[PDB]
């Protein structure tokens, strides 16, 4: 119901105008309509089909074209957008419409928030990156060419070329399925995309506002959005947020770890810090089967079993900022109790972990990640796990463990700098008496004196299984030949944490978790999050965008098992 | 003496050749000699003056015509520039020859430390831009193509053309006459000069480590270079620097600044601190002279004074990080005494402002950095002055206040956070009742209810006697027709601090600073600082570089007292 009159908007509008008029040398080709003829291009309205530039913006800002705010942002951008289609990353044009658009990011801001909306930015979702289905390590990144079917089996065009002729083994993905498709078929495609965010309406106001910037979820508030600024003008606020992190059930692996950093915020009382929650949102029995070639040399002969049953959870960490709940830590593992047959008895391993770097304070964000794990290692501990586990890899060129979408400006570590960040939180755990020693699995393999592949822990997952496969194909059937090399090889990515040492280790209870299952598909494993992140445009990319991320998976998390 | 064993060679370099090796499908091209008919390009044997490979490398690492470990760098950086040169980056070949090149980053480094070097890194310092003679504005970027004379005169590309005629008029650099030069006469060059770093050798060991990581100077250990490895086998170190930032000498001022911040850092008792050193190194007199516009429109008149006396300060801001010292903040400020006359009578005015954003720990530099500015307003304050000025206004892209070219990931500051930076250091000055209030230049002007532009502080180097002599003479002789226009258009950004209110003023005591004069002509003025800098190759790029540029500064400060 709210009315804009054509006076009130040149009178907030009109200043951000002027400051990109005065940019001298660089408005030059926008202060008046592109004009093809005067600059002998003819192939400039085919290429943009609607135009603009400074006087026509001008001229309906004075006349009183605009309805709301919105439309006078939507040209400015429009008019950049033409600027950039035409022109190449290297010529001048293009430098001076990067210079306008840069000054009027900074100015836009601040002015359409006097007029009661939440930014005034152009807003969209830069393009994800793809899975290649050739080489199963391959990606496909912004701006590349590929090739899709349905929109399901994408390629890259260099894996397509690296295809046999004419036709494509395809949708070898669920069951027996061998559906063969030809190239024809394919559509050619550049990887370059752009959604645009959603907007909300108030329904008092009437002002669209971007969905992410006002963080309304239709789940939680079903009457309808209603902005800040008519919610301050009738001295009343938005219903709980009944969804939240702190709500979700507590567990006692959740309570310890929380308590753990909690007390840790205490002891630095760091200005900047907020409490953090800890909640273990997944917990379910699985078995890993051993592979069929190991199968065939140690589990049909009954020198190993067949399959060792595990837990599994999935746990996150939760942080609030700016008075909204943001998630920054999650991790997977697995949990090989007292009833597992050797060798995976009484072990835990780490599947996957995984962070989005808004935390506060920075200062204290790694220490935080070392209490958590050093926490669970202590837990383990405590109810009986012998050792834990760790591959330290990071994640390849665009892949994502757990969150899909990082930041940018969020640097993924090296091997090194990985491998010595597990060291630096093994040491502390080591000082407080809780980890016991740790070592390489091969300086490990040669203090256990161990001779067999049969002696080696098998995880879900793990690079073991695999490698072990591909070992006793290449040497013939032994399950031995290259296990030390290749022990060797791969060490210092392979970490083995003694948590309960000596004699102590053998005459142990039986290991019983006091929490109970907890059933949702949605963190079994780390797939169904990514997917469900990939499938509604939620990215951790950016602290809005992670708050608006951990706002839906909230929501799926606690809507999942009521109803 | 250490001449290397070729088996000691082999033994600690192989481990890195093998891993650019073991890269399929990465090092394909770089496993064979290039053979220029094979492949089906030309021209090779003319760019590449010579070629380099890992067959090549290999054959010597085994065959031991390597002398020391740095031939063995130079080879394997001299392969991937060849490479790099001949295609551009958008090829295969250039991909594969960086993907390479970043394994190598990460081996050599641990294994050079090994071999009792410093690092392993090959370094050079990028060129700086330089000033385009044309425009007077004009700039010439890195690789761009640009002409010159002797090595003093250069012109860009373009403003080099755009002078018709075949003739140059150099030679406004000095008040000599206007000589004139040929265009034959000038160099076509490129702007692509990489210098190496230099290396410094061990006395004792002979091996060559970069200068800049073991921080030897030849005038604080006259006595020759000995390495930290030969130190450490004579159970014995390096004679105590004599040249630090601490014994710099001691002023009333400096002290007072430093022990704020110092107790600031201790009441904060966060781990990662280190001590603050705050040193004033410039103290002199001057008197800036009313320029020739507002000469003639006031003085001449009687109605304002022709020069005001004022008193230039130069400090700097030190801490101890690895046990060396490193220069982190810089202010140059004007101080007009009591002994001034209207309207400068009693204000300072900080001239410039600078830092390096490498201060331990990240979380408190910008706290220092108010705590020293809100502890020079109130040193200040308490000897008498009653107002403080700022022109808050972030340095041009490539610009630097003081510290010769900055760190490339400290982003600078655009006007908005800048001006929101000084709003919170001085929020917290009235917090602390030692600024009574402040305002911008224009609201300030309204309350003292100024008419005429003699009425505003006149500041050696600030923007307001520049703008007035401009205002003057499109005026026609005007002297405040756009006053109260201009001072509008740029209030955000000239702050006016209020040290003593109101009835103060009248009969306050003259003012006396209890600290003597320090002359000294590095420090007088920002040009001396910057200008030995870009001479000496000192860069405040990185932590290496801060400290070794840190280490000549004090040296240059320490031997000026000094014969
Ligand atoms: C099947 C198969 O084949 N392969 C695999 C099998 C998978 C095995 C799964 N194994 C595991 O899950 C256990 S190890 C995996 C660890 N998980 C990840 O790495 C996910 C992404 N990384 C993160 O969330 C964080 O980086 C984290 C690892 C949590 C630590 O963050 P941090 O903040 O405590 O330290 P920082 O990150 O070094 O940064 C701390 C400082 O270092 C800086 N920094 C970090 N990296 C770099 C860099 N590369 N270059 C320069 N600086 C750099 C960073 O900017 C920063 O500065 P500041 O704090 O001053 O701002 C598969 N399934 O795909
Ligand atoms: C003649 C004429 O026409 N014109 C002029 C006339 C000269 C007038 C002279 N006037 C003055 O001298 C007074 S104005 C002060 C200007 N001095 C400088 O600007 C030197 C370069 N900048 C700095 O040294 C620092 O930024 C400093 C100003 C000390 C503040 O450092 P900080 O660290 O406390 O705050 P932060 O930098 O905002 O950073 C605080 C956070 O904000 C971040 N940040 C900073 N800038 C940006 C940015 N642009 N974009 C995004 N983020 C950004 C930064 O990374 C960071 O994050 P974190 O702490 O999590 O890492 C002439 N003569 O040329
Ligand atoms: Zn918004
Ligand atoms: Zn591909
Ligand atoms: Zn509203
Ligand atoms: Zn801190
Ligand atoms: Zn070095
Ligand atoms: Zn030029
Ligand atoms: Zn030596």
């Amino acid at each position: 119901k709210k009315i804009f009159k054509p006076e009130e908007l040149r009178q907030a509008l009109m200043p951000t105008l002027e400051a990109l008029y005065r940019q001298d040398p660089e408005s030059l080709p926008f202060r008046q309509p592109v004009d093809p003829q005067l600059l002998g291009i003819p192939d400039y309205f085919d290429i943009v089909k609607s135009p603009m530039d400074l006087s026509t913006i001008k001229r309906k800002l004075d006349t009183g074209q605009y309805q709301e705010p919105w439309q006078y942002v939507d040209d400015i951008w429009l008019m950049f957008n033409n600027a950039w289609l035409y022109n190449r990353k290297t010529s001048r044009v293009y430098k001076y419409c990067s210079k306008l658009s840069e000054v009027f990011e900074q100015e836009i801001d601040p002015v359409m928030q006097s007029l009661g909306y939440c930014c005034g930015r152009k807003l969209e979702f830069s393009p994800q990156t793809l899975c290649c289905y050739g080489k199963q390590l391959c990606t496909i990144p912004r701006d590349a060419t590929y090739y899709s079917y349905q929109n399901r089996y994408h390629f890259c065009e260099k894996c397509f070329n690296e295809i046999q002729g004419e036709s494509v083994s395809l949708g070898d993905d669920p069951s027996q399925p061998q559906t063969t498709i030809n190239k024809e078929q394919f559509s050619k495609r550049k990887n370059d995309t752009l959604d645009p965010e959603l907007f909300v309406e108030c329904t008092e106001c009437g002002r669209k506002m971007h969905q992410i910037c006002v963080l309304h979820h239709e789940i939680i508030w079903p009457a309808g959005f209603v902005c800040d600024g008519c919610l301050k003008k009738s001295a009343r606020t938005r219903k709980e947020n009944k969804f939240s992190a702190k709500r979700l059930p507590s567990t006692r692996l959740g309570t310890f770890l929380e308590n753990r950093v909690n007390d840790f915020l205490r002891r630095q009382n760091h200005p900047e810090s907020g409490e953090v929650t800890v909640r273990v949102v997944h917990a379910s029995d699985k078995t890993v089967e051993v592979k069929p070639g190991m199968k065939a040399r140690f589990v049909d002969s009954g020198e190993m079993a067949e399959s060792f049953p595990y837990r599994t959870k999935a746990l996150f960490a939760f942080e609030e900022i700016d008075g909204v709940d943001l998630c920054f830590f999650g991790m997977h593992v697995q949990e090989y109790g007292s009833d597992c047959p050797p060798p995976n008895q009484r072990r835990v391993y780490i599947s996957y972990l995984d962070s989005v770097h808004f935390f506060r304070p920075k200062c204290l964000r790694t220490a935080v990640y070392h209490e958590i794990l050093i926490g669970y290692l202590e837990y383990v501990k405590k109810l009986g796990y012998t050792t834990g586990h760790i591959w330290a890899c990071p994640p390849s060129e665009g892949d994502d463990y757990i969150f899909h979408c990082h930041p940018p400006d969020q640097k993924i570590p090296k091997p090194k700098r990985l491998q010595e960040w597990f060291k630096k939180m093994l040491d502390k755990a080591v000082s407080e008496r809780i980890v016991h020693d740790y070592k390489d699995i091969f300086k490990q393999a040669t203090e256990d004196r161990l001779t067999s592949a049969k002696e080696l822990p098998y995880f879900e997952g793990d690079f073991w299984p695999n490698v072990l496969e591909e070992s006793i194909k290449e040497s013939g059937g032994s399950g031995s030949q290259k296990l030390y090399a290749t022990m060797e090889k791969h060490k210092e990515v392979f970490f083995v944490i003694r948590l309960i040492a000596g004699p102590a280790a053998n005459s142990l209870p039986p290991i019983v978790d006091p929490d109970p299952l907890i059933p949702c598909d949605l963190m079994d494993g780390r797939d169904a999050f990514l997917t469900l992140a990939r499938d509604k445009h939620l990215e951790f990319s950016s602290l809005r965008r992670a708050q608006w991320s951990t706002m839906c998976m909230l929501v799926e998390l606690h809507t999942q098992s009521q109803d």
